[PDB]
């Protein structure tokens, strides 16, 4: 088995994101040191087997740090990641991956993110494919990653500043496994909007592995509200995610099209009921054939399958 680790620094917090192919994970341990010597690293956290992200806010400004993540199997196997530090090739813009998994090895890719653009291109297109360990540059997020057919997995991807959006589901099932997505007010792409855009129908967007949002965001997922040839049903399944920053709302479902958002394991910084609203119901429309409407935040309804127990203060 193997584990690949990536690091992203945000607001004096070091965020770690990793992917692992170990199938029987029991626990995961985070190690840190002030030097590159792995023999001197010391454990700073013991985590459950499901998360794929971690945040370290206990560092001093005058030091550099090295991190490693040890994925421990039920049978004592130590699957240790590469080291990452704060100390100062198939994955290229426009690439399409089909029916296979591509490990980007932690490289960075990006093009641009022009102000006021009406159309931007995807950096990576997946067709029943998986991409893992990739960083999207702050100034070149363009239209993120597209799942254009079948089942796609976006595993341990870091968006330094989401441009139009982070990922788009134009396929059957798009799964986000871990990853860290940053957005900011006045950042690239304008006012923060959605992270995950969902256009296909009879399809699902899945969020797990403690996908983490940092900075300021519009919403985590939106079933297209006014797409050409709009309709549904569109589904969202959230089992583990964290918002360590601010967000306007979490999910937007078009209840008239049968959309259903099923949410639990959601942690939000300083969460208060209604701040932010989690699942909101809307009326979706076909472009040019009517106006959308917002009905409001809902709990335990047909289309908003989220209970108060599904969301908590981080
Ligand atoms: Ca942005
Ligand atoms: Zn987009
Ligand atoms: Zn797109
Ligand atoms: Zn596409």
């Amino acid at each position: 088995a193997q584990t690949t680790l990536m690091l992203s620094q945000k607001s004096d917090v070091n965020y770690l994101g990793w992917s692992t192919d170990e199938s029987k994970v029991a626990r995961q341990e985070v190690y840190r040191g002030t030097t590159s010597n792995p023999d001197l690293r010391e454990r700073i956290a013991v985590l459950d087997a499901e998360t794929r992200t971690f945040k370290d806010a206990d560092t001093n400004s005058g030091l550099n740090y090295w991190y490693w993540v040890d994925v421990v199997s039920e049978n004592q196997a130590q699957v240790v990641s590469n080291a990452v530090t704060t100390a100062p090739s198939e994955c290229k813009p426009g690439a399409t991956f089909e029916n296979r998994t591509v490990d980007c090895g932690g490289v960075t890719i990006g093009t641009s993110c022009p102000n006021d653009s009406d159309k931007q291109k995807p950096l990576i297109i997946l067709k029943n494919a998986t991409v893992k360990n990739l960083r999207i540059s702050a100034s070149g997020g363009a239209d993120g990653i597209h799942c254009d057919s079948g089942n796609c997995t976006i595993e341990n991807v870091i968006w330094e500043d989401i441009c139009e959006d982070a990922a788009t589901n134009n396929g059957k099932t798009m799964t986000i496994v871990g990853g860290i997505a940053h957005n900011a007010k006045d950042g690239y792409g304008g006012k923060p909007d959605k992270v995950l855009q969902h256009n296909s129908k009879n399809s699902t967007t899945v969020v797990k592995g403690n996908f983490t949002l940092t900075g300021e965001h519009g919403k985590l997922w939106r079933s297209c509200g006014d797409c050409s040839n709009n309709g549904g049903p569109r589904f969202l399944t959230v089992t583990s995610a964290t918002v360590n920053g601010t967000i306007d709302s979490i999910a937007g479902v078009n209840r008239n099209y049968g959309d259903v958002a099923t949410i639990s394991g959601l942690k939000i910084k300083n969460y208060k009921e209604g701040k932010p609203p989690v699942c909101e119901e809307f009326k979706g429309v076909v472009k040019g054939q009517g106006s959308t409407e917002k009905y409001g935040e809902k709990w335990d309804t047909t289309n908003c399958k989220v209970s108060r127990s599904g969301v908590s203060k981080l």
